[PDB]
């Protein structure tokens, strides 16, 4: 079962430190909880999760994600939205799916 909650999670990734964590709530549609880690020591960027109440839900938000849909060098579909920012600043950062099966 921690399989079905892992599969219920987006990873949200590559996000500039100057972006605000509760702004990330912003790209994602329907119920969630955004789980942020901490920047690694003299870091610039950092990574949350988005965890959904099923997996169908996670799908669900990933689908309606505005956003550009590229490749990586690992074959993984990743999304590549922008966040606006109050400074009138912007960020891109990177959504994916959190299990690739």
């Amino acid at each position: 079962s921690m399989l079905e909650v892992e599969k219920a999670k987006l990873f949200l990734h590559k996000i500039p430190n100057n972006v605000p964590s509760a702004a990330l709530a912003q790209v994602l549609s329907g119920k969630f909880t955004l789980d942020v880690k901490q920047a690694k020591t003299q870091g610039r960027y950092y990574c949350a999760f988005a965890l959904f109440h099923s997996s169908e839900d996670a799908d669900q938000a990933f689908e309606h994600i505005d956003g550009i849909e590229m490749t990586d060098s690992l074959g993984l579909p990743q999304k590549v939205v922008i966040i606006k920012l109050s400074s009138g600043s912007r960020a891109s950062i990177y959504v994916r799916k959190m299990v690739q099966d």
